[PDB]
């Protein structure tokens, strides 16, 4: 398989699904290096973030488990279709980028901080990675070139 990717069995159901330790995307589908890619990303800070600080809000007080459940539930909207990764990423990333609907532009290995610059190299064109934990806090992250 990809770079990343392995086999697991689900809890519940007993069915066969992949995963990435790299991105932390999951997936029942069987998955399908360039000098730069562009990425998007939808940022959620938390109390121990490097700066605990937002256009959203003054004084960022969540704690990081209460981050990682805000991050799961944008990302089953996303899947379901219920709400588009640009939509929830203007009205709730906690990054200025947010103005952009979270685009990045594009960058090279060497620029962004380790775990984002990993799972951002590891994705395809299109794909979506799962939550990916940095100093600033936890992301979502789209690429989109
Ligand atoms: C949700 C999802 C992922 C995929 C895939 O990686 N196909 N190669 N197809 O549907
Ligand atoms: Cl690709």
């Amino acid at each position: 398989l990809p770079p990343g990717w392995e086999k697991a069995m689900s809890r519940s159901s007993g069915r066969v699904y992949y995963f990435n330790h790299i991105t932390n995307a999951s997936q029942w589908e069987r998955p399908s290096e360039p000098a730069r890619v562009r990425c998007s990303h939808l940022l959620v800070k938390h109390s121990q973030s490097r700066r605990p600080s937002s256009w959203r809000q003054e004084k960022i007080t969540r704690t990081k488990e209460e981050a990682l459940e805000l991050i799961n539930g944008y990302i089953q909207k996303i899947k379901s279709g219920e709400e588009d990764f640009e939509s929830l990423a203007s009205q709730f990333s906690d990054c200025s980028s947010a103005k952009a609907r979270g685009d990045l532009g594009a960058f090279s290995r060497g620029q962004m901080q380790k775990p984002f610059e990993d799972a951002s190299f590891a994705l395809r064109t299109g794909e979506m990675s799962g939550p990916v934990f940095t100093d600033s806090g936890i992301h979502i992250i789209l690429r989109t070139e």
